[PDB]
């Protein structure tokens, strides 16, 4: 009906007893009470810090909130004890509420030492506060032994937010709470901690991935359990994995490109928790995170209607600073959101009318053209339920002096619609990769996508490596071939340490895959490291591949994270070579994220 979005702060840094309030966790008790838990940081730091687990309660749907009570109190005086990162799990069958959190003594997550002994002050323990009276009183347990099946698991912490109780299949009733472990090999993995006896005993299942962190799980419409992870390896995205069992294991982990993330926590819940298996309502997910890849800001709620395959809906709830966010389905049909705005922890409530709308994900392919060209590309839209939409619009978002227009036929229930986009780009358009936003406007809600229009660059898929002076391939993936894959997150790296290899006259040559008239080369520095940045370069070209002619260009490029051009009077060439002569701060390695060649296909 009428759109709703209201907010209020539950904790304000400096007020009510603590200098710092962080890490939100939201839930709704069986009686309909809302419970909000967060850390109270007297020192403004996580574990080993003397943090406390607090709690505020709302008995009127989230409008008014009670006083801040303590769930797990940390000791500031020696010996120092702390409680951090809460995560709620409500057993809807029995009514018990679990608040999972970290119990620290001397070490935190990165410094915890092997062991399961509650007494050992050097391991980071996994605790659980249990309540059978709605959250009023709690009973504490240290469950580290129960969940550390492999002695190599030297550290752990429960991903804050809220866990889940399975409703479908043979493992229906099972409580699952996600964790992050540090194995023997030093790797950060994800593991599900579950209980089949309503929480009396907790076992850990099989660990997943490498470079994982705070992860989240949801039950799909068919009973499958999807996992959505923060990526410690910082690719600017969420890692996802899925499971089909009850001794818990997930298949391969992959990066989801529809979900940008600045390596931060995020929520993913079932929009209709009590829907039947297989139904449309059972397929609707809500995900909240910070959409920025360089900052913890641009907090946005996204919506899926096909179990997480597509994410057509999105809307920003906090354009400004936004870090951790947690979601919860309220019994009135709305959704509760607890997040970090930089001032502490704030509570928000919104309904689906406020999101925009329409479950009509659409695809528009990636286009390559020469400046001064026009191209028309097809649009394919997949439609949802009570949606017979006779007049939908297509609003494209591009560079102002580019003419972009689009149209789509009507949307009929359960059918696919067709359409097209015409892009005309001017002759003086600088070669590059262009992101074009697409918005399917309809009187029943929003639906958006993005495609890429590449102007004036050759096709990398036709490119290969002719030669390279050195590639790091033992300790990491520093392959010369990572420059031609269209991903700034992967890089070529010169054979680095743990093998005292060559120094600076470094070089990489590309086989363009046929003769082309080229006038330039663009290069992108390695993004998350500053010590292998190329300074002085020289470009050489060739048609036979053995006799090289140049330097066709020379220069010193900057420390810019975006692509940098190296232009030269057009010429025919089958091969292009970049000779790196020095590094920005005199270091010995070279790493290039991407190499783009400007020319005519
Ligand atoms: O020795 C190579 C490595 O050195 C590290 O100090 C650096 O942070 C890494 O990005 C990698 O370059
Ligand atoms: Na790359």
């Amino acid at each position: 009906g009428e759109p709703l979005y209201t907010e209020q702060d539950l904790a304000v840094n400096g007020r009510e007893g603590f200098p710092n309030y962080r890490i939100p966790a939201l839930t709704v008790t069986p009686d309909g009470d809302l419970l909000a838990s967060y850390d109270g940081r007297p020192t403004g730091i996580d574990a080993p810090g003397p943090n406390s687990i607090l709690q505020r309660r709302s008995t009127d749907g989230g409008r008014t909130w009670g006083e801040q009570q303590v769930v797990s109190a940390g000791q500031t005086t020696a010996p120092i004890k702390g409680f951090s990162d809460p995560s709620y799990l409500v057993d809807r069958e029995t009514g018990t509420i679990f608040n999972f959190h970290v119990y620290s003594q001397r070490q935190g997550f990165a410094g915890s030492r092997p062991g399961t002994d509650p007494a050992d002050p050097n391991v980071l323990h996994a605790n659980v506060a249990t309540s059978t009276d709605g959250g009023l009183t709690w009973s504490h347990r240290t469950i580290t032994a129960d969940i550390t099946p492999d002695p190599g698991w030297r550290s752990r912490f429960a991903a804050s937010g809220e866990g889940i109780q399975l409703r479908y299949g043979p493992h229906a009733g099972r409580l699952i709470q996600q964790y992050t472990i540090i194995n023997a090999a030093g790797a950060f993995q994800a593991v599900s901690v579950y209980s089949d006896d309503h929480g009396r005993t907790w076992r850990a299942g099989e660990a997943v991935g490498v470079g994982m962190d705070e992860n989240k799980t949801v039950e799909l419409s068919d009973g499958r359990v999807l996992l959505n992870s923060r990526d410690s390896a910082r690719s600017g995205y969420r890692k996802v994995a899925v499971s089909t069992d009850g001794g818990h294991s997930y298949g391969p982990v992959t990066i989801d490109r529809d979900l940008p993330d600045p390596t931060n926590n995020a929520s993913i819940i079932r929009a209709f928790p009590d829907a039947p298996a297989g139904s449309a309502r059972a397929k609707v997910l809500l995900f909240s995170n910070a959409a920025s890849q360089t900052s913890r800001s641009q907090g946005t709620i996204r919506m899926s209607c096909d179990d997480g395959q597509t994410w057509p809906v999105s809307k920003v709830f906090q354009p400004g600073s936004m870090s951790y966010s947690t979601l919860t389905a309220l019994p009135d049909g709305t959704y509760g959101l607890l997040y970090e705005p930089g001032t502490g922890i704030r509570y928000a409530n919104f309904n689906l009318a406020w999101l925009g709308g329409i479950c009509a994900p659409f695809t528009i392919p990636d286009v390559a053209l020469e400046p001064g060209q026009q191209v028309t590309v097809p649009v394919a839209v997949t439609n949802q339920s009570g949606i017979a939409v006779p007049k939908p619009s297509l609003q494209l978002d591009a560079s102002p002096d580019w003419q972009v227009q689009g149209s789509v036929e009507p949307l009929m229930p359960g059918r696919q619609a067709k359409g097209q986009v015409t892009i005309t780009v001017p002759a003086g358009t600088t070669p590059g990769r262009y992101r074009v936003g697409a918005t399917l406007r309809t009187s029943a809600g929003n639906a958006s996508t993005t495609f890429t229009v590449t102007v004036g660059l050759l096709d990398q898929a036709r490119m290969s490596i002719a030669d390279v002076d050195s590639e790091e391939t033992a300790r990491e993936d520093g392959r010369a071939s990572n420059v031609i894959d269209g991903n700034p997150s992967t890089f070529w790296h010169t054979e680095w340490s743990r093998a005292d290899a060559p120094g600076y006259p470094h070089r990489i040559s590309l086989d363009l895959g046929g003769t082309h008239t080229i006038s330039g080369l663009q290069y992108t520095r390695r993004q998350n490291s500053a010590n292998e940045q190329v300074a002085d370069y020289e470009i050489y070209t060739s048609l036979n591949g053995t006799t090289w002619d140049g330097p066709v260009a020379s220069g010193r490029f900057t420390t810019s994270l975006a692509p940098q051009r190296a232009v030269f009077p057009a010429r025919d060439a089958r091969y292009i070579r970049l000779v790196a002569l020095s590094e920005q701060t005199g270091h010995k390695y070279a790493a290039v994220a991407e190499l783009e060649v400007e020319g005519q296909r």
